[PDB]
């Protein structure tokens, strides 16, 4: 099964904009390019986030990290038992992600996953963020998290569960109007409460947001500021119901794609039991 | 097997009683009604305890809960293969107690048993006490433990252990008079030392009573002294033999039911030794 | 020298109004009266806030505590080398504040202050809040902060410091208009990080806001929610420069005064170095 | 100031069941004899309470003691200053307490007192309780604590506090008849909660009762019991407003001297204040 | 597999002698007796050492401890299996060794052994030691362990490891003469680093000694002067090489058997690798 | 006394050289200008080192800090009895410094000092580093240390620990010949081993070097490497024997002044036993 | 499979020099000889390296341990089961290495291994290092590590693996001219980051290196100094990108063979992801 959410790819009509997004308001790390595409860092690893030009204005690739090579032909094998097409990526593909493998797929709604192993690291050119942030928690638990758009969340659920291993932690209710909610499903790979949330938004774009975890309130709080004074706030503080995420929304400058900056989540293991939440917010999270 | 207790259901003569009873003397936080049952809460549950009117004066059913849906349709397979009985709880009643599936069903003896996954948490309205309680061990554990009065113990057992997958803790001899005692046996399912008793008492009672574990001594000391002023003491302060919970015991207002409401136990694993005890308290619970 | 501020009392337009306040949004336990004051606790005290009626709608009295009855001798002794006119409490003020001792008086621009010694604690009817906050840090911090409007900052300084024996924590340079700042001189006479702070604001008020502490942040966010509902915020979440504590504000019933509820600042001791700060906020604390 | 209570000695009519009460039911251990007296050791000092015959059936002098010889010649100093009367141990004095040097006097109420130095300690037989005890907190906060009953506070605490250098916790207002209190001075000189408390009980004895604390909870749970059997309990279980001492309390075999047998209060230091409480129990403690 | 060593039965001519050495020098509880077994306590058992008369002056037998009735079954499947014999305990010696079920047989060379489940705990009779000993460490690594003499060390092995599922922690060559060494093989069955030691010594006896652990070095120290003044001293205080128990030793009063009595050695899990030792003692353990 | 060197001012040939060595070699960050002084922060402070223009090529000033005005006072009562000359800083100084009070003064040989109380912090701009450096320790022991080139020890000794209230913490005779040493002479005035080092060196410039601690161990060594790339390293990594600061050293673009860039140093306090070394360094620091 | 590696044994052409430096350099204790082997300790183990004449001036063998007899039989199955030749050890080599058993191998390129159990502990004569240092990090670890030079890295790789059972942790690409480089395979068989790296480098020798593990920083700070004295030194002190161990590298007296003396590295386990690095060195080892 996938290990972590390793790395994201956007493909976006303001390149500038959104080098400036994740540099002076996030506090990513600027490093470089491979091809056409602007990379990002948050830790050790090369690149993190990947910022291309398309007409997309959307995720345009995820890519899904196993531990090792046997772990990957393993991945293979479920994907051939359950039908599921797959190309093996090339030498140029490898070369351009910077990875020892990886096997192209999409999900059952065609956003292409990438299943990987092997991504370099540069200790020898440690993490310096671009604007004030301590640090994002990353390691075992990946970059973060996605909420993805689906039509159909049975459909979505039993490929992110029975081919590639997900697992379910819980289930919040999102009341959209009077008398119509979505349950949006968060599923784990890890001890990150959720890496990928599945949903049934009536939104054009693949996801609703990307999550990241930096290491302080402060971190939080510091970066509340930087995205109100440009202009982006989507959300006030607050924490939610289920990962207990204390964070706030922003938009991306890619219309309809938000980022959620966060903190202090709790964890899970296989021990968390399945529940359901009336609510997204056990306080704040107010809309603006 | 079952993971733990998750929700009491009582049909009583006094409902008004029993209210007073579990928020001003026990600490319960009134949670509204689903039907015609009055809800209380001790924690992030949406409720815990249902109080609905009725002539039996006894414990209507249990909640037994599992960790996800597929933990539930091996629960269904494992009463089909030991020949138990049950229905699949319908919408009504899934909604009426708040959770995404059950199987309803009976014990040896009569006492219905419902075993559910997905229990709806409320952490935007964050828990309140009643009375002064600084809150409830519960989390993994459950809400707590009761001790089943049974005809048979060994058929009881049987039951419990090999279709429910309850362990057995340890046996203490309750001494009832000059030359008769009854062996409880103390049933595990999680970290709570036990989370069922079975008991063969004379008392015409489904159940001796049910167990609540708050967070500090103080808890447990002003607790007394609430039940006290009530007029509804069973037992001094004391500690058991086997759990070493520090507790008293106090009458619920359904005659020959008792609540003990206690502090500091020992947890249990798979290294828990089967031992036996001659006496229920290593010092106090003197009976009043 | 005083060792902390211990109670507040607060004469008002709209009891009700304040009393729904302090109970349902703020968290304070009801505890009854004395005489025509509708008293509030926070803690084992007897009570931390007293609400009488009275057009003043204002801060009424401030008590400034002491550790014994020599100490409270001694502040008496410093009142007179100072030349401060004081009097002392009749047996009935000290029967209605439930203090062993007390002296009247008044700072130099007339809050009336009463220094006292031995105040009444009831531990055998243990703090129930009347919403959710799990509980306020006061101790020997006292029951928290006010921030004094002064006409003069200089000649309060001189008063609190060298009779009373507070000492300068810091200071920040309010901006309140284009080119216009208030220095505002925070003041502490214990480990908190300020008890009084002096400034001269433009306010017809006693004093622009006082200050509660909660055990955590929790606390805090779930009290914004409430006081939102109200109706009442003017500040978004934030943390302040020189304390750090992460707090909001809202208004109280009484006009132009607001309270601060808020957790986690750094406390103090006699290593504090005096600072000067340009903003209030390190983040946050957007008024709204 | 004396540093800490470090012995007892009673004078009573029935020195057999005094033994009995001490080591089987406390748990002490027996240490042989001194003279008349039958000695009881709780820790490494070669004894701390005394039994000798006689009528008083009463506390017959209290051990006060000092850090050196030096200490010792400054309360004599004290003592001289204040006009309070005193010989020095002799030879067969200091041989019989065990000391190095002792100073023989009366508080204003006629109670003995003995200021000594330089206590024997017996490592090389260390200590072994008569009854299931894991041991006694004593060190640099001596033996324990007594009551002492006195006709005029006032002058009591002026003794005690003027000449002997102890210092006053708190008062408790002791409701003795429905209009008439008793107001309980509790005074300390070192980090136990109090070594003597003053109270103008109408009792015919010097002392209302002494406590000894215990290691843990169960300590106390058991020693419970073990009174209980021999049917001296005066109270249930209960915990203390002002120290926050769980215990009970039992009657020794001298009428109307009892004593309290506890653990987990909180302790003191300079910055402890003076406070008032109304009742004597924050929870338990019903008399029986 | 056995899970630890439960109890131990000497058969004695010196039963006095045998009682004084275990309470007043070794300091275990006396607890009555069952039969003519006179019993002797270290914790919350009911019993651990039984003593009764006969010409055999050693160990009459060793109980073997499982955690339940399942798991004792499991025994007899092995025991029938590899063709050892054996019968079940009758009611009379289940209630003679208070146990729920046992089975006896023999080792390969005639040590009776009884593997049982259920023992009987007293927590209403805690535990009192005989002399100064602040407790035994046993919980889930038993009793203690023994040294067990056999003719045949690798036909003793194959029984303890292949039957009884004892696991080799490590081998000491015990130099006897000269040119003469016997190999121990030291034997865990839980975190204890042996339970038994197999040896081919030249001595009469089943067992050379028994081990008891002490919680304390005080508890040693004290414990050496006690055997010291018995006269009982074998070997002076001294660290071993494997399990770096610091002990010493002396004789028990059936001659050629010993009494090891120690504190602070290593415990083992899965991951402790069979070594080598030359000597039995790192320092100290000469001979007296 | 000074409590903490709080800033120092550089006048240098090359502002541009010193800009690029502070900010991508050292990692402090670019905080604007004050006058011709450009400004660069290691943490919360406004600034910490300042460089302008200037043909001295070395220290031009240093800041000594102290917590209040009225230290301030006493200071210049200290300078003044001292027959210390030193004006106070007017309003212009105290603006360009960002200090609430400064008194301008030198020590025996020229060096200006400024000792002043208040500076100014800026959290709302949280501190970033210019290349990968945790962070600075500095708080409490204020920026860091200096060296101090003098021509007579003895002389200056008297000054900074009559006059400003530094204590000798240890001395090293530094071999600089076959036959020639200078005992170099450290000071404290906090926990820093030292905050200034007085020594004879054959130098022109006011310092040998200034020093900054670092938060960890890796700071340290991509430090130097830093430096390396920059061709300015002049001490192989090593660690101090009376600090035992583990360091290299590096020129700073002022010929003859160095910086010693370090972590894990001894602090001191009023234990600190005066002591004589040998050696610089108890490792590495070899001269390149 | 391996579970460590626990001896090295070298043939060399200069005894005297490889004995001075693993001494009085390293800080190894000198432990007498086996046959013509001189040997050296580290720990408690009787040897760790041994050094015996010859033309080699290389590695002659690698001693890989297992827990048990049993898994060494399982060590031969595996052999025979993969077709690789092997020898059982006779008494004589047994008796020479201090082994139980052992087999002896190759591996695909001529290195001779010996897969043993059982090795002797000498706790009797403790440790002591030759030169200062506190000692080294062994235990579950083994030794430590080396790098071994390989004509075909997969073929090696193949062997350690699926033979041997070490696990792959990580690559690094090592750049060994303008456009060459040698992908180094870092493998772990316990919590070591690596035991063993294979790596196509065109050097004569076995190894390049092997690595000894000290317990501080100091340990590698002195040790670098003595090795820098004797003329040793082959890199500067730096940390790797890998195992982040922080060291020096210096020369045996074998010609081409070094020296790898480090402190603090990262520890794995089996959620231990594949990754791949750029460089050696996060910082530092600049080669001199």
């Amino acid at each position: 099964s996938i290990e972590r959410l390793g790395y994201l790819g956007f493909a976006v009509k303001d390149v500038p904009a959104w080098d400036h997004f994740l540099t002076k308001s996030v506090g990513l790390m600027a490093a470089g390019s491979a091809g056409d595409a602007a990379l990002y860092r948050a830790d050790q690893r090369a690149w993190r986030i990947a910022v291309q030009p398309g007409e997309l204005d959307d995720l345009a690739y995820a890519g899904l990290e196993v531990d090792d090579a046997a772990a990957l032909e393993r991945m293979a094998d479920k994907l051939r038992q359950a039908g599921v097409a797959f190309t093996r990526g090339d030498e140029a593909l490898m070369q351009q992600r910077k990875v020892m493998g990886l096997l192209c797929l999409q999900d059952p709604f065609g956003l292409p996953l990438e299943i990987y192993y092997g991504p370099a690291e540069i200790f020898h050119e440690p993490f310096l963020p671009s604007a004030p942030v301590s640090g994002f928690v990353t390691g075992d638990q990946g970059i973060g998290a996605f909420v993805r758009c689906v039509p159909d969340t049975a459909k979505a659920m039993a490929f992110y569960t029975e081919v590639l291993g997900f697992v379910l932690s819980d289930i919040i209710d999102i009341q959209m109007g009077p008398e119509t909610s979505v349950p949006a499903h968060f599923l784990h790979c890890n001890g990150r409460h959720h890496t990928i949330a599945l949903a049934a938004f009536p939104i054009p774009k693949r996801i609703h947001h990307f999550m990241l975890q930096a290491n302080t309130i402060d971190d939080v709080g510091y970066a509340f500021d930087r995205l109100d004074a440009a202009g982006r706030i989507t959300s006030l503080l607050g924490r939610h119901t289920n990962d207990q995420t204390l964070s706030f929304y922003a938009d991306t400058p890619s219309p309809m794609i938000e980022v959620e900056f966060g903190w202090g989540p709790r964890t899970v293991d296989s021990s968390w039991t399945v529940a359901r939440h009336s609510r997204t917010a056990m306080w704040g999270h107010k809309s603006v």
